[PDB]
């Protein structure tokens, strides 16, 4: 029984019924030409092999020699990963500095501006929130400079969708990522597309020969314990993004505690997300005569029930707070204190 | 407890170790770096979501402007679509007609060469075996056709691999290709590419950011109940193979006994794999009289605890006789025998 705290799971807790959904291994149909796109708040929704698997999707779906591509200096690594399997120049728009490390819509603004002199944007694309510090652009400002520059907004979701309430048409942008093993708790590769209809008949073409099959997708129908657990699961997704607000009042809390502590949360102040980053200087010092040294803290923990910080990592590192009830919350704030005394 | 038949799933028939492996849910690191290569001869190996999905991977990653890729008349959908979404101008090399059906090295080699003439043919794909007829065509001599064309051979080994022994180096092709949950007793979508070192640095080539990720697979580390599953299951397939020779067998016993029954089965003769195709004018016609009609028949099996077959089809259609013991071999049979007599 640990208690964890690694971002990459918080989200993707496997559901109770989608547990058993899988022991025993549909309306796939109303699912994704219904259900999807409804929660999603979008026209046309689709079932990707994972987020950076959509990603690339529409970013090999519209790019073009010598073409751009803008996403902030906060992006995940597959975001730009994928963008470079699609050959497309990649232009970082800068984050500010030391403790913000914030994706402001006017650098964004100017990125894309600059970088359209040196070519043509057929994209752009913000984390939202990044995986770093748990940031939250300000997409809705965002978006509207990317429209008013006709350049194609794609929203990676990754972290926002099955935690927090999101909607496309909201937004405003044109299109939206989702992860589904680490924010919908799902199980394998698995993700979630979503865009304006007006996007179809782009990402969405068929096949020449096999004209019900769609090329940008392998026609693939996907079927397998992934979509499985993925369909088993939302229902109960459905109705936990209506927690947010605790959950952005928990990670607070637990975050200004830290403060005390003598460690720091950088990002969002106040924090917006159960994703949160920390400096804690001092972990660091006692890491150096500590018994495991740089690994004291993984040492201490692992002894204490709790596990979800890469191992090493004393001087810097990211936590979610997303299960966790208070008292656990409380429980972990606790486990730090006392790791803190521990050592002179 | 249904006796199964269907073709896409009595390979994919997931193993015990497999499935408890699921419930608790590494060498990971051994297995694609040691055995895996091993198992596929080969010098790289690398696991990817599924077999189109590294079909695809290879496809883009020699793909050229206008350029050409040369594959069997009989080649799955996934492979002609992933040729589409690399942009690839595709030439199907012609196959025998009924009841052949076959792919000769020698329609090969003019395709290869007939292509040619229209341009660069940057990669040429046989589905061995095709899971049309489940003919298995003569790569050792269709692999040479390649090599004295200089233009490289991926071989789909989609229906191959997991259930008979091949060994890339063997054949002799450049790249190899398998399906998890269809031939390696594995779930979710997943799949196995192989391939001589010289095309590593090509297609396993790394981000210029993420020196550490690989592009062409967008840095993915595919832990899930995926590779679980698949590595769990491995050892089974490992000893699997050695059967071959009786599965063989006795699909073509079962073959014949259809013979004997009125309805024939097309392609290789004798047969080398346990996925057949049938023709069955006799079902056809009772299906013009019988009770459901066109579905007259998945009704008699779905009431005799046998099910594989796309319910519609009686005229045409295809079977697997991979995990069934003889007697559920013949008990089959005799089910036929039963549906016959008993229309007129
Ligand atoms: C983990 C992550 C991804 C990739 O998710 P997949 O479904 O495995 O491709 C993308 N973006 C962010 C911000 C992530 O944290
Ligand atoms: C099913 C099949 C494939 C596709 O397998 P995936 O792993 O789902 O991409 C490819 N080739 C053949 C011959 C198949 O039967």
């Amino acid at each position: 029984d640990f208690i964890n705290i690694d971002p990459l799971q918080t989200g993707g807790k496997l559901t109770e019924e989608a547990r058993q959904a899988l022991l025993e291994w549909p309306p796939i149909h109303d699912f994704i030409h219904n259900q999807l796109p409804k929660f999603l708040g979008c026209d046309v929704a689709r079932v990707t092999n994972g987020a950076r698997e959509a990603k690339f999707a529409v970013m090999h779906s519209l790019a073009k020699k010598d073409a751009w591509v803008v996403m902030d200096e906060n992006c995940h690594y597959s975001s730009y990963v994928a963008a470079e399997r699609a050959g497309l120049n990649i232009a970082l728009v800068p984050k500010t500095d030391y403790p913000d490390y914030a994706i402001t819509p006017e650098n964004f603004a100017q990125t894309i501006e600059e970088t359209k002199k040196r070519g043509e944007v057929v994209l752009a694309l913000i984390t939202y929130p990044d995986g770093n510090y748990g940031n939250l652009p300000d997409v809705k400002k965002i978006a509207k400079v990317c429209s008013e520059y006709d350049v194609p907004l794609l929203v990676n979701g990754a972290y926002a969708i099955g935690r927090m309430p999101v909607s496309l048409k909201e937004i405003g942008a044109d299109f939206i990522v989702g992860s589904g093993h680490k924010s919908m708790a799902a199980s394998g590769p698995i993700g979630v597309m979503g865009m304006k209809e007006e996007w179809a008949e782009i990402v969405l073409r068929r096949s020449e020969k096999y004209k019900n099959k769609e090329v940008e997708l392998l026609g693939c129908t996907a079927r397998g314990a992934t979509i499985i657990t993925l369909m088993a699961s939302f229902p109960h997704v459905r109705e936990r993004i209506k927690r947010w607000d605790e959950e952005v009042e928990k990670a607070r809390r637990f975050a200004a505690e830290m403060e005390k502590l003598g460690i720091k949360q950088l990002g969002d102040n106040p924090h917006n997300h159960d994703l949160m980053f920390f400096h804690a200087e001092v972990l660091y010092e006692i890491s150096k005569k500590a018994k495991g040294g740089r690994f004291f803290l993984y040492r201490e923990l692992k002894s204490r029930k709790i596990h979800g910080i890469k191992p090493g990592l004393t001087r810097y590192f990211k936590l979610s707070t997303y299960g966790l009830s208070d008292e656990e919350v409380d429980y972990v704030l606790n486990a730090f204190k006392e790791i803190i005394e521990k050592y002179s």
